[PDB]
């Protein structure tokens, strides 16, 4: 099934490749991007604070 899973409303693309990743997966712990971009500032995960 997986409805609206792959490349959801806010699908992010991993640099150096064409791999999408739903915002839900963005910085979730599972390095989907070859260089864990989604789990880094490369994806836009600046907000942290403690
Ligand atoms: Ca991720």
């Amino acid at each position: 099934g997986s409805e609206g899973k792959t490349c959801g409303p806010s699908s992010f693309s991993c640099p150096g490749t064409h791999v999408c990743v739903p915002e839900r997966w963005l910085c979730d712990g599972d390095k989907d991007c070859a260089d864990g971009a989604d789990e880094s500032i490369a994806a836009g995960c600046l907000y942290n604070s403690t």
